[PDB]
């Protein structure tokens, strides 16, 4: 939470004042190491798992080279503000880029690189002595941030490669340059007793880099004796809107199991706020998913010749396809496991899930939460041989990753952007829940997670069990009250036993039912303006899947969509200001017309351009080029009716108009519009539901 805006600073200068430090032209070289852990592991701890993907993410710090097509800008400065905006995106804590010399070009590295992004990402909270998890994390925290490093490290040398100019990733586990020399000369550090020091990061840190042909300006080391302006008071208030002073310091006072987020003073209730009939709910094929009825040919031609590539058009989610791929054979078991001894005493469910989520908030997510893995949210079956899926685990650990507001804000949410920041959050997802689930096995607990690429959960019903948000008239997303609906979950299943998280309810169901905005906005209407109906035994607002397929899979100016997510009056930034007026939606319904009409005269949701530090690039044959067709760049929208709920007829999919379970790809079942706009208008009312119910109980 800051106190000031960032909105007319742009997303290179980072959340921290770098640029009001004291710099030189030069310093002298000197000996240095990174920091690492204060205390030894002990001997059962995470620094096995997160070791695993961090020798996974070290196979992709180089790899094939892309041709050069003609879209690439010429300017160093401006290569050098994508570069770092790219660093801050993927949630490095400082970046910088300095000139190669001959001292590092003399060893194994690439004789033509002249160049160095160079970025550091802060350790991580640890537990205090005594808390839950507490052994299992202490120590890890130079392991855990490397193999965050050389996560960035990939995906950056991957974009730089896509682009077409040779580039190559480095971290502490492979590096072919001296990372401490090139920190103190790209100016993120500086030497203290043989050690780096940064500016902010009084946790401690470890570097990634990515070495380069592509040309950059590069910055200047920082002042090396004495204070650098680090206590200003411009920089301790942040005006500029970076991270103020103290903000480290108040987040501390918080256990690390409780999260970033105060979501202690969310009301909490037994049921969700919408009726759930578990009885109803039938379960769905993965076959069923929309983007597996388009790969099969169920929505066209078209949409079968999109589908593999409608998310990876742009440079940078191709950098991060290869880590999303390749965790997949990682992600765990499905079959009973025998407790270890391993993880310390395991006894107390309630310690378990403090524990489990202290973890996770170590590991980078944004919300823990954990609910029981109810047999109707597995799927039915698998879609590529129609083998039945078992409910094999009794537990659901869900997390949430930020989409990221800042770089949404420059977006139009359907331009060459968007399925990139769908693909970072699903990969820094994977690459947490993996680490997590790797951990409840080493434990003797079976653990499965559950990717965009791989999963055999509906992650919906779990946000909403789990207590990390409500249902919202966008359908298909759950909207939490600090994030919105800006965000991609992740989840694993296990049987290691914790308490469970109980829904949440936040005033949302009143606040969206005087609100169109979302539905407004979408491009092509699949977002209903009318009431809650019932769908497969639960009520929803229910978006029409095959527009929003269609759409997403097929638009060909930008790469995919989440404009809905993006114009949301909850979406919103991380200030005091955002907060309060997160705070009064929940407090005082009285204000929440108020609300809703003014985030429209204030005009939230207009794309700001300050914001848009990436590069509209559509990868093609493979060569990245200007788009083709042309990029999206949408503004608000005008109202539409009174009339417009009564007057747009959508379609619905329930099970009965699915590919029935046992179905596989190889099959084809067009889908049937008709029968899913007949369907729509038959479906029962919220209410009705409730009085058919009452009259069963008596
Ligand atoms: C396929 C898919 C889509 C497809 C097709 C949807 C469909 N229904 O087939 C389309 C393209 C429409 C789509 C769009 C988007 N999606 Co999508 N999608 C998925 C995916 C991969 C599978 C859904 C599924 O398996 N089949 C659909 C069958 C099961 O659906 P159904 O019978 O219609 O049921 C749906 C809902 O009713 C709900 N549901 C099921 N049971 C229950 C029970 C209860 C009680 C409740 C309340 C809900 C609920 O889950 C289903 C979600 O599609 C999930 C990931 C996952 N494994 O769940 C992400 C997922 C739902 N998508 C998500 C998002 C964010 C998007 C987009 C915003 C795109 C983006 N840029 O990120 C848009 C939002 C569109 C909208 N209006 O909501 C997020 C939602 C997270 C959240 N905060 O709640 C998910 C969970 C991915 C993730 N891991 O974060 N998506
Ligand atoms: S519902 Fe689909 S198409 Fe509409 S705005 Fe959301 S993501 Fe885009
Ligand atoms: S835009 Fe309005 S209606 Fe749509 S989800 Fe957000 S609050 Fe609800
Ligand atoms: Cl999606
Ligand atoms: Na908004």
């Amino acid at each position: 939470m800051r106190l000031y805006s960032n909105r007319d600073r742009p997303n290179h200068l980072g959340p921290l004042a770098l640029e009001r430090l004291a710099r030189v032209d030069d310093v002298v070289a000197q000996p240095a190491r990174q920091p690492e852990d204060g205390f030894a592991a002990s001997e059962d701890s995470l620094l096995g798992d997160v070791e695993e993907y961090a020798r996974l993410f070290t196979r992709f710090l180089d790899g094939p080279v892309a041709p050069l097509g003609d879209a690439i800008p010429d300017d160093p400065a401006r290569r050098a503000e994508n570069l770092k905006a790219s660093a801050y995106f993927l949630d490095a804590s400082m970046v910088g880029i300095c000139r190669l010399d001959p001292d590092d070009r003399a060893g194994d590295c690439d004789p033509s690189h002249t160049h160095a992004l160079v970025f550091a990402v802060q350790f991580g909270r640890e537990p205090e002595a005594g808390e839950a998890g507490a052994e299992w994390i202490r120590g890890t925290n130079a392991a855990r941030t490397d193999m965050r490093c050389a996560e960035i490290a990939a995906i950056l040398s991957g974009y730089v490669r896509w682009m077409g100019f040779p580039a190559r990733g480095h971290f502490s586990g492979d590096a072919q340059v001296d990372l401490a020399r090139l920190a103190v000369r790209a100016g993120l550090a500086r030497v203290v007793d043989g050690v780096l020091v940064a500016p902010f990061l009084r946790r401690g840190f470890r570097l990634g880099v990515v070495t380069t042909g592509y040309a950059l300006a590069a910055d200047r080391p920082l002042a090396p004796e004495g204070d650098l302006g680090e206590t200003a008071p411009e920089v301790m208030l942040g005006i500029d809107g970076t991270r103020p002073g103290w903000e480290d310091a108040e987040e501390e006072k918080r256990p690390l199991h409780m999260g970033r987020y105060p979501m202690e003073t969310i009301r909490r209730v037994d049921e969700p706020t919408t009726l759930v009939v578990r009885q109803e709910i039938q379960r769905v094929a993965k076959r069923g998913d929309f983007f597996k009825r388009a790969e099969a040919g169920d929505l066209g031609e078209k949409a079968k010749q999109e589908k593999k590539r409608f998310p990876m058009k742009h440079p940078l989610a191709l950098g991060m396809q290869p880590l999303i791929q390749n965790m997949v054979p990682l992600q765990g078991t499905r079959e009973k496991l025998a407790p270890t001894g391993k993880g310390g005493d395991l006894s107390d469910p309630g310690r378990n899930a403090e524990a489990i989520k202290a973890l996770g908030y170590y590991l980078g997510a944004d919300f823990v939460g954990i609910c029981r893995a109810e047999p109707w949210m597995y799927y039915a079956s698998d879609e590529v041989e129609g083998k039945p899926i078992e409910a094999y685990h009794d537990y659901a650990v869900v997390m949430l990753i930020d989409q990221g507001y800042e770089t949404m804000e420059g977006a139009s949410g359907d331009d060459w952007i968007s399925a990139s920041q769908s693909m970072r959050a699903y990969m820094r997802g994977a690459e947490i829940a993996g680490v997590m689930a790797a951990h409840c096995r080493r434990m003797g607990y079976s653990a499965r997670s559950h990717s965009n690429a791989h999963s055999e959960v509906i992650h919906n019903p779990a946000i909403l069990m789990a207590g990390l948000g409500e249902v919202s008239r966008i359908g298909d997303t759950l909207l939490n009250p600090f994030i919105g609906p800006r965000s991609k979950s992740i989840v694993f299943t296990t049987d290691l036993p914790m308490s469970v998280d109980r829904p949440i309810d936040f005033g949302l169901q009143d606040f969206c039912n005087q609100c169109r905005k979302c539905a407004r906005e979408c491009p092509c209407n699949a977002i209903s303006f009318g009431d809650k109906v019932m769908f497969n035994g639960y009520e929803i607002w229910k978006a029409d899947v095959e527009k929003c397929t269609k759409y997403r899979v097929t638009q060909m100016k930008g790469s995919a969509c989440g404009r809905c997510m993006k114009m949301c009056p909850w979406n919103r930034e991380d200030t005091v200001e955002g907060r309060r007026l997160a705070e009064l939606s929940i407090k005082v319904p009285e204000a929440r017309a108020a609300i809703i009409a003014m985030d429209d005269a204030l005009q939230n949701g207009k794309r700001n351009l300050i914001k848009r530090w990436w590069f509209d690039l559509e990868v093609i044959d493979g060569v990245a080029g200007a788009p083709r067709m042309g990029t999206n760049e949408r503004d608000l929208s005008p109202d539409r009716g009174d009339k417009i709920g009564a007057n747009q007829k959508l379609a619905m999919y329930p099970p009965r108009l699915q590919p029935p379970p046992g179905t596989t790809l190889d099959a084809v079942l067009p889908v049937d519009r008709s029968g899913g706009l007949a369907e729509y208008a038959a479906a029962e009312t919220p209410a009705a539901a409730r009085a058919r119910l009452k009259s069963s109980a008596g």
